[PDB]
């Protein structure tokens, strides 16, 4: 693509507030402003920690360039116990959400137009997203592939307006990469990444397709980011485990290297 | 009950910066020294918040007499993107947390054994608890509610230790009458009250069915909450709407004049 090259760190159900303090210190001291030039920088907070991270990056010298973002978000106020809605994360000057993650679409039921609702409802209310699609290990074995990612992305752009796209970046999960026993190899992913780019030039336009960053969002580790960033339709990560070690995701965040 | 009144706040999915800090600074305004020794007062609130919530409180005069509860939980640290585990919330002590809520119950699919399970590793964690408990309206007619919270209460009893208990607030809440058309009246309330304090006695023992506060966690406002509170077996309540304002917040805390 030709976005700017975005890696994001979901750190999902994990940290302390004296883990989260050495892991932000160390990912804004690894982004400055000269790196921050070729390389979009966002992690993934737990929402009780939001303000934490907020404060810790306001006194780093290098905070402005670490964007906060929220893991989820709810779309209905009022009598829903227990969810942190879209207004809420705007009210708290958090610009980022990571929504239809696969681990909210399987364990939390999250369906494709329940995701799309998000997607819309955020996008409307000002917050960029961190989109996540993918298929299963079942509908891979079933040659579903593009169909299922197909009907992931026409769920969102049923939703929302041609202009909307303009806040989305697109992750793909080879959720058949999960615990499977399969590993995406850089040519699996090129080629789904391939055809989300597709997908959107053929439903969309070539401009919005080749503007929209395409994160890979399988396992990415300081030894295989450099592979995987040669490919021309990876136009980031997003990392699970290696963003908990501000070492590992510096690796990680470098990689946009082979794109220059 | 024998237990201390206690009187819980569920803000739910409401709220913005502003509207919190002035809610805050009211709520604790309204709970003195004097009140404060015959009402436990708690306040649920939504995770981005939580941070906020306690440094208002720990500015304000009254503020010790106000405590902070989570509107929700996950089991543990993990790849849950999105969720907010009990960890979380005792490192950023949290000393309450709101579980079983009919809305997550209801909403998020979250079973009896669900709920229980977040129960025991709250407990475990060292939190204190506010286990909501409740049946539908097809579950009433069916004249089920005896066998359904029956089954509420064991899936909890089946998973923690009988001092696990002495954490637990147990909140009844008749979903058969939160805004169906349909008026729980306050024998009605006393009636399942009544039932929850028999089935502690005869599955766990008459001493922690005595300690144990059960909160009336229907729709509660200023103009019933006294004629509830008169009732033998409401120890306390979980607010719903009315908890987003302090004046009836505080009228409702006050009903404690029904109990001396």
């Amino acid at each position: 693509g030709a976005g700017k090259f975005v890696v994001g760190g979901n750190w999902k159900c994990n940290g302390t507030l004296a883990s989260i303090e050495t892991l932000t210190k160390g990912v804004a001291a690894s982004v400055d402003a000269e790196l921050a030039k070729k390389v979009e920088v966002i992690v993934g907070v737990p929402f009780i920690y939001i303000p934490k991270v907020q404060q810790i990056l306001a006194g780093e010298a290098n905070g402005a360039n670490i964007l906060v973002s929220a893991e989820n978000a709810w779309t209905k106020s009022g009598a829903y116990t227990g969810e942190v809605h879209v207004g809420m994360l705007v009210d708290c000057q958090v610009p980022y959400v990571i929504l239809g993650h696969s681990e909210r679409r399987q364990i939390f039921h999250e369906s494709n137009e329940q995701v799309a609702e998000k997607v819309k409802v955020a996008i409307d209310a000002g917050l960029k997203v961190i989109a996540c699609i993918g298929e299963t290990e079942a509908q891979r074995i079933a040659n579903q592939t593009e169909e299922v990612v197909a009907a992931q992305l026409k769920a969102i752009n049923n939703a929302i307006s041609k202009e909307a796209w303009k806040n989305i970046i697109l992750a793909y999960e080879p959720v058949w990469a999960i615990g499977t026993g399969k590993t995406a190899t850089p040519d699996q992913a090129q080629e789904v990444h391939q055809y989300i780019r597709k997908w959107m030039t053929e439903n969309i336009s070539k401009e919005v397709a080749e503007a929209t960053r395409i994160q890979y969002g399988g396992s990415v580790n300081p030894a295989n980011c450099n592979e995987l960033a040669k490919k021309a339709d990876i136009d980031g990560f997003l990392v699970g485990g290696a963003s908990l070690d501000a070492a590992k995701f510096k690796t990680i965040i470098n990689s946009v290297s082979e794109k220059l």
